[PDB]
């Protein structure tokens, strides 16, 4: 992809090990990132340090983009590497010059912003309108149709901790365990360790 | 400024009365709108027809923008006029031609998308982390911080109905009215008119 190749030639690229923080909430935003390889989690926290994952992003995703548009703003969320990552970085000032040369690179960025607004709006709906059981069931459904889910005789096999589920749906790890047991009892999933088979 | 003037010269401008739907969820998206005058709400609905307000947008805001980026998408939300609106309309096709001329028009639209994603992300946190009283309290704090809030000797004065708060936080107007009376009793707010004063705001 020539447009992305051109953009990346103007970036400087860096390796982040698994679990490192790319972006800290509250930092002053002056640069844009783009994931060349790997995946990250975007998260927010409450007064007590409970975490809610807003999104996973992966190869091909921009990160740190929301600052490009307002002079001197603070990063709104933490971004943590879930795997080893290779990340390209560019200042906003240089990226604005690229936009002038070829506004297709802004279109690519803005397409991902629009998708993220839709996804996050759906999350608002889920938190407002679904109970925690329905949120968990929708999450397991989603993880099963992810590229990293492994086919199984009876559905798809996924690997996720109860803690990570609770960070997606907004509940404690104890509440996750109780709901997973219920779904097992209903013959809708199987659960063994960090492994869950989602039937159907 | 004259960027906005030039853009509006390529649009068709039309009027929506108060309460009328501009965009329905599920319609095919092929056109972008820009609010010349008025205010709208962006809304989603649950299975029982309960509504939740995702955003209020105003003069200078783009609406219907999210479908510009990928061909053949559905509208993701309803957009309903709060006051009567005058809205400029342009096809996605024509708008993409204007972007080549001056991409500041896409910068302005994307700055608004960026802000909306931050507001909606904060809403995810509030719904995950706060109970209904806490969500009402944060809604009042958010309204007291807005440009359109009025300085008052006890704090900031806002204008918002109980039904409006309920559609924002996800509760009935009667639940809102009970909780505002409670907050008043804790000496945190005044009710009164159509009007709430958020103390220490
Ligand atoms: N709801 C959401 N969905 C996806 N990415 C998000 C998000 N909220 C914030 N981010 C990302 O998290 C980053 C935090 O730094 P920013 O410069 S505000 O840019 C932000 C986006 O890249
Ligand atoms: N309302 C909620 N209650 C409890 N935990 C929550 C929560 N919303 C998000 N979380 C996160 O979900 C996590 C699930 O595992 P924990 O180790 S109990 O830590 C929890 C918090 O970090
Ligand atoms: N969370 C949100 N905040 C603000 N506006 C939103 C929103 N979700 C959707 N919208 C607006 O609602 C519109 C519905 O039609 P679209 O073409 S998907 O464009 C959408 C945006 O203008
Ligand atoms: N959990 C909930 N309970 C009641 N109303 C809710 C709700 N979530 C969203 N709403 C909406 O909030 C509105 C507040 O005013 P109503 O006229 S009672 O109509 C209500 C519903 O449309």
């Amino acid at each position: 992809d020539p447009t992305l190749e051109w953009f990346l030639s103007h970036c400087h690229i860096h390796k982040y090990p698994s679990k490192s923080t790319l972006i800290h909430q509250g930092e002053k935003a002056e640069t844009l990132y783009y994931i060349v390889k790997g995946s990250v989690a975007v998260l927010i926290k409450d007064e007590e340090g409970k975490e809610m994952i807003l999104s996973y992003l992966n190869q091909g995703d921009f990160i740190g983009e929301l600052g490009l548009f307002e002079e001197g703003q603070e990063r709104s969320a933490w971004v943590r590497a879930k795997t080893a990552c290779e990340v390209a970085e560019i200042s906003y000032k240089k990226f604005r010059q690229l936009i002038q040369v070829n506004p297709d690179i802004l279109m690519r960025l803005s397409a991902q912003m629009a998708r993220r607004l839709q996804v996050t709006s759906e999350k608002v709906g889920n938190l407002a309108f679904l109970d925690v059981t329905g949120r968990i069931a929708q999450t397991l459904l989603n993880l099963a149709k992810q590229p990293d889910a492994m086919t199984h005789p009876d559905g798809m096999q996924i690997k996720i901790t109860r803690q990570e589920i609770g960070q997606i749906v907004g509940c404690s790890r104890e509440t996750v365990g109780r709901i997973l047991k219920m779904l097992e009892d209903q013959n809708l999933i199987s659960a063994h360790g960090k492994t869950i088979v989602v039937y159907g």
